[PDB]
C-alpha cells in the first residue's frame, strides 16, 4: 500500500493543488481511490476511401458498414485468492517453466540505442505526447534521458515517482515514454530475444506468422490424443492474480547484477503496485491504485500472458491425467509426482499446445481434460460463454479450430503440393481494410495504407476469389512505386515494394519447412483458390449480381481512383488473373 505508491500520488497531488478533492460519490469498490483533479478532453475510426471505392458491393453489407461506425465494469471486479494446493501447483510449474525457457537464452538489458531505433520506425510502445510533441523528438533530447536517469536511480533505491498508468472487453494503459523505456530496458529481452518462439518454448508461436500457424496446428493434430480444445478466458487481463504476478517475477531469479535489480523494481513498483489516472465525465481525473490484474506495455503483456497461459494449461493437463487429486492441498508425495511429471513429460505436453498470449489450442492425452476444471476455475481463468462446471466442447477437425481470430484450410495445388492457409469471415477482412485510425492522412498516405491491405491479402488470403481480385484492383489503382504504410506495425512480409509473386514464392515455397519440393511458381494462375462453395461459406459474394457487375467493370473503378490520385505511374495487375488475361 501507500509507502510504495505515496511518492507517485503525492507528486500528482501537488501539480493540481488548485483542484485536489477527496470525492465522496466515487464509483470504485475494487480499486483504491485516492483523490480527483480538473481536466477536459476526448479518436474515432475514419474510412479509407481508396479501399471503399474499390469494394463497392460491400457498401450494402451491414456486417462491413457497421464496423466503421461509433466492459469497464469488468476492470472494477476482484478475483479470489487461490487455495494452497493451486498456489503450490502454480509455483512448482512456473519455477520449472522459467528454467526450460532459460536453458538456451540469456536474460539481458535492452539499450537506449535499441529503444531509439524502435521509435524511429513506429512500434506501438503506448506512450503519451506533454513536454515534447512526439516520442521521435524526446528520444533525441538529452533532458529526457536525465529524467530517465533520475527515475532509474530511484528504482535502484526501491522507490518510484513517475511510473503512472493512464487508462483509456478492452482497456489500454499508456505511460510516458520514460516509464516505457525502463520497462523495455528490464523486460524487453523476452520479445527482442524470442523467449516465446516455438523453437524455444515448444507451445509458443511468437514471430511465427499467419502462414505458419495453420501448419503448427496440423503438427499438433498428428499427436495421439482426443479432441482439440480452444477455450477462451472471459477478460484474461482482469483475471491475473497477485499470485500470477509473483510467479511471473521469478524470471528475475535467472538474472544478475544491475539487470536483476532493475527488473525486480519494474515487477515490485509498477506491476504488483499500480497507480492509474482515469477520466470521469461527472470531468475530473481519478487517481486510483490496485495490486492485481495485467497493466504493462502491450509487448511485455503478450509474453507474460503466454507464460501464465502455458502454466495454467500444463496444470489443466496434469488434472486431466490425475497427477493430483484435489486443489485444496497437495500432499508431499503429490508435489514429488508433479515435479516428476514435469521432468518426465513436461516438454512433450508443451508440444501439444499452441499459445499466443491469452489464446490457446491444446491437444491433451485424452478427453478427461474436458471436465478437468477445478484448477482452471480456482486460478480465476474462468471460460467465456459456458457454465462454470460444464465440460469443454472440443474439436475433432484441426481445420475447424479457432486460433488468433482465424481458421485454417488444407489446399492442394494443381502440382500436388499442400498449402495450409489462414482464413476468416470475409466481411471482417473487408470491414477492417476500410478503416483508418487517426487524423491528417493525405490522399497518398491513405492510398499506401490501402496497398498494405492489398499486399497482405495477396500473400495470406489469395485463396479468397473476392480478395485476390480486390487486391489486384487496389495495386492497379495506387502508383506502382508508392511504398505501403501502417501506423501500428506476426511477421509482415507484405510490407515491401518487391513484386508480391516473388514474395509469395519466398514465403510459401522457399522458406516453408513443410514444403519438400522447392520448384518456384511462375504465375498467379498456378496458385489455387478454396472450392467455390467453401469460398461462399467463408463470406464470398461470388454468385451475386452485385459481385458479377463489380468484377466485369473493375477497370472503371480502378480508373475512378487513378483520376482522384492524378497523373502518376500505374501498373495493370488485373491480367495476372485468367478472366482479365484477355
Ligand atoms: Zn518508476
Ligand atoms: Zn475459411
Amino acid at each position: 500500500n501507500l509507502d510504495i505508491i505515496g511518492k507517485r500520488i503525492e507528486k500528482i497531488k501537488q501539480e493540481h493543488e488548485t483542484s485536489w478533492h477527496y470525492d465522496q460519490d466515487h464509483p470504485y469498490k475494487t480499486w483504491a481511490y485516492h483523490g480527483s483533479y480538473e481536466t477536459k478532453q476526448t479518436a474515432s475510426s475514419m474510412v479509407n476511401g481508396v479501399v471503399r471505392l474499390l469494394t463497392k458491393p460491400w457498401d450494402i453489407i451491414p456486417m462491413v458498414t457497421q464496423m466503421a461506425m461509433t466492459f469497464k465494469e469488468k476492470v472494477d471486479t476482484r478475483t479470489q485468492e487461490p487455495k494452497e494446493g493451486t498456489k503450490k501447483l502454480m509455483k512448482i510449474t512456473a519455477e520449472w517453466l522459467w528454467k526450460e525457457l532459460g536453458k538456451k537464452k540469456t536474460p539481458r538489458m535492452c539499450t537506449r540505442e535499441e529503444f531509439t531505433r524502435k521509435v524511429r520506425s513506429n512500434a506501438a510502445l503506448g506512450a503519451i505526447f506533454n513536454k515534447w510533441k512526439s516520442a521521435r523528438e524526446a528520444v533525441e533530447d538529452s533532458g529526457f534521458w536525465e529524467l530517465v536517469d533520475k527515475e532509474r536511480n530511484l528504482h535502484l533505491e526501491g522507490k518510484c515517482e513517475t511510473c503512472v498508468y493512464n487508462m483509456m472487453s478492452r482497456a489500454i494503459w499508456y505511460m510516458w515514454l520514460g516509464a516505457r523505456f525502463l520497462e523495455f530496458e528490464a523486460l524487453g529481452f523476452l520479445n527482442e530475444d524470442h523467449w516465446f518462439s516455438r523453437e524455444n518454448s515448444l507451445s509458443g508461436v511468437e514471430g511465427e506468422g499467419l502462414h505458419k500457424l495453420g501448419y503448427i496446428l496440423r503438427d499438433v493434430s498428428k499427436k495421439e490424443g482426443g479432441a482439440m480444445y480452444a477455450d477462451d478466458t472471459a477478460g484474461w487481463d482482469t483475471r491475473i492474480t497477485l499470485e500470477d504476478l509473483k510467479n511471473e517475477e521469478m524470471v528475475t531469479n535467472h538474472m544478475e547484477g544491475e539487470h536483476k535489480k532493475l527488473a525486480e523494481a519494474i515487477f515490485k513498483l509498477t506491476y504488483q503496485n499500480k497507480v492509474v489516472r482515469v477520466q470521469r465525465p461527472t470531468t475530473v481525473m481519478d487517481i486510483i491504485s490496485r495490486r492485481d490484474q495485467r497493466g504493462s506495455g502491450q509487448v511485455v503483456t503478450y509474453g507474460l500472458n503466454t507464460f501464465t497461459n502455458m502454466e495454467a494449461q500444463l496444470i489443466r493437463q496434469m488434472e486431466g491425467e490425475g497427477v493430483f487429486k484435489s486443489i485444496q492441498h497437495l500432499t508431499v508425495t503429490e508435489e514429488i509426482a508433479v515435479k516428476n511429471w514435469l521432468v518426465r513429460v513436461g516438454r512433450e505436453r508443451l508440444s501439444r499446445m499452441a499459445i499466443s498470449g491469452d489464446d490457446c489450442v491444446v491437444k491433451p492425452l485424452d478427453d478427461r481434460f474436458a471436465s478437468a476444471l477445478t484448477a482452471l476455475n480456482d486460478m480465476g481463468k474462468v471460460r467465456k460463454d459456458i457454465q462454470q462446471w460444464e465440460p469443454s466442447r472440443g474439436w475433432n477437425d484441426w481445420t475447424q479450430v479457432p486460433f488468433c481470430s482465424h481458421h485454417f484450410h488444407e489446399l492442394i495445388m494443381k502440382d500436388g503440393r499442400v498449402l495450409v492457409v489462414p482464413c476468416r469471415n470475409q466481411d471482417e477482412l473487408i470491414g477492417r481494410a476500410r478503416i483508418s485510425q487517426g487524423a491528417g492522412w493525405s490522399l497518398r498516405e491513405t492510398a499506401c495504407l490501402g496497398k498494405s491491405y492489398a499486399q497482405m491479402w495477396s500473400l495470406m488470403y489469395f485463396h479468397r476469389r473476392d480478395l485476390r481480385l480486390a487486391a489486384n484492383a487496389i495495386c492497379s489503382a495506387v502508383p506502382s512505386h508508392w511504398v505501403p504504410t501502417s501506423r501500428t506495425t506476426a511477421t509482415h512480409e507484405w510490407m515491401t515494394t518487391e513484386d508480391m509473386l516473388t514474395v509469395w514464392n519466398r514465403v510459401w515455397i522457399q522458406e516453408n519447412p513443410w514444403m519438400e519440393d522447392k520448384t518456384p511458381v511462375e504465375s498467379w494462375e498456378e496458385i489455387p483458390y478454396l472450392g467455390k462453395r467453401e469460398d461462399q461459406w467463408c463470406g464470398s459474394l461470388i454468385g451475386l449480381t452485385s459481385r458479377a457487375t463489380w468484377a466485369k467493370n473493375i477497370q472503371t473503378a480502378i480508373n475512378q481512383v487513378r483520376s482522384l490520385i492524378g497523373n502518376e505511374e500505374y501498373t495493370d495487375y488485373m491480367p495476372s488473373m485468367k478472366r482479365f488475361r484477355r
